[PDB]
């Protein structure tokens, strides 16, 4: 009879918002984390760019990573900020490459 609130579909964690449920459309909870102390989530620009990649990719499936956009939360407030979940931002550049290592050596190896 109405209801609010959500389990995390990695672990089931009911919930509502935290730092990916509270400001970017993604619910999880405090347990999955990727920071090990924060899972600071990453510029959309250092994010799939860095990760050897720009869209095409997180639009081609379609999956369960979700994006913050607005005025950064922290020091520093520039007009507009586009940021991307870190985790599931991992998670591509290696469903990709399959490591962040593959990429720091795919751009040292390439030109
Ligand atoms: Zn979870």
């Amino acid at each position: 009879m109405e209801f609010d609130y959500v389990i995390c579909e990695e672990c089931g964690k009911e919930f509502m918002d935290s730092y990916l449920m509270d400001h970017f459309d993604l619910p999880t909870c405090d347990d999955c984390r990727d920071a090990d102390d924060k899972h600071k989530l990453i510029t959309k620009t250092e994010a799939k760019q860095e990760y050897l990649l720009k869209d095409c990719d997180l639009e081609k499936r379609e999956p369960p990573l979700k994006f913050i956009v607005k005025k950064n939360p922290h020091h520093s407030q520039w007009g507009d900020m586009k940021l991307y979940l870190k985790l599931q931002i991992v998670k591509r550049s290696l469903e990709v490459w399959g490591s962040q290592e593959a990429l720091e050596e795919a751009k040292e190896v390439r030109q």
